[PDB]
């Protein structure tokens, strides 16, 4: 009556029988505890993700904006429409995290750097800086900012 | 009824000069719990063999040369299977898990092959971490030509 767990198991106990190797098919058990944890934990995730995502399609905006090229139209319309691609192909970013409450902005930096990566941002070009609290992300930021290889700049606070 | 076999063997002690002796055991009301546990499974093991040699002699006469008695007047025919397991090899695929209690079934099929004619060299055991590995390892031990019947017992509900 789940129409997601039954047929995901009927489709490996076929897969198995089919080519003869075994496939172990185990699932979680939460009960109100670890859901909680679960859920906290997504949601952080989240939090950090859509951060970075904003930074890519605003970095993208500025290029298209002020460059030349014709852009596409809504419908056919001739209406052309100015928009961030999601495609962070050729972007150097840079990221100032606080050590402070290190157990949950790592997640947040954590989840800000595979959005960048599989979005085909390459790994070469992320740069990371710590700092002891949020009373030094100014000055920190501040340098990042100025450098030439630098398209967006992210920081997390803390709380 | 259980004194009279006392009397029988005192006697038979006096005849034949020989010590014969004779003991029963009293149950209270938990013990009598833990034989009716060990006897149900062991019967669910004796029928689970059971269904297996009748179905694997239906085979044998289904597509044989040969037909059978009819039904209770004639002009119909009936095939069935007979219960005589002689010459017959088996597979059984057992689980792990709960072995304390999964052990009884098949020491109570095993028997049960055993006084219908069979002999413990045809007998093919394997056992599996869980249930869910069952149908897998019955479909391996199928594919050998020397099995003519599969017996599995899970663990569950």
């Amino acid at each position: 009556f789940d129409y997601n767990a039954s047929v995901v198991s009927k489709g490996l106990a076929n897969l198995s029988l089919e080519l003869r190797k075994p496939v172990s098919f185990d699932i979680i058990t939460a009960d109100t505890l670890e859901q909680a944890i679960e859920r906290a934990g997504t949601k952080h995730g989240n939090k950090g993700w859509e951060a970075a995502l904003s930074a890519i399609e605003m970095a993208n905006l500025y290029k298209s904006l002020r460059g030349t090229e014709h852009h596409h139209h809504l419908h056919g319309s001739s209406i052309e429409i100015y928009e961030g691609k999601l495609t962070a192909e050729g972007l150097r970013f840079g990221i100032v995290a606080s050590r402070f409450n290190h157990t949950l902005v790592d997640r947040l930096v954590e989840g800000a750097i595979d959005c960048i990566v599989r979005h085909g941002g390459r790994g070469e070009d992320i740069t990371l800086v710590r700092v002891p609290g949020a009373w030094e992300i100014p000055v920190a930021a501040d340098e990042l900012a100025r450098k030439e290889d630098i398209d967006a700049v992210i920081a997390f606070g803390d709380l």
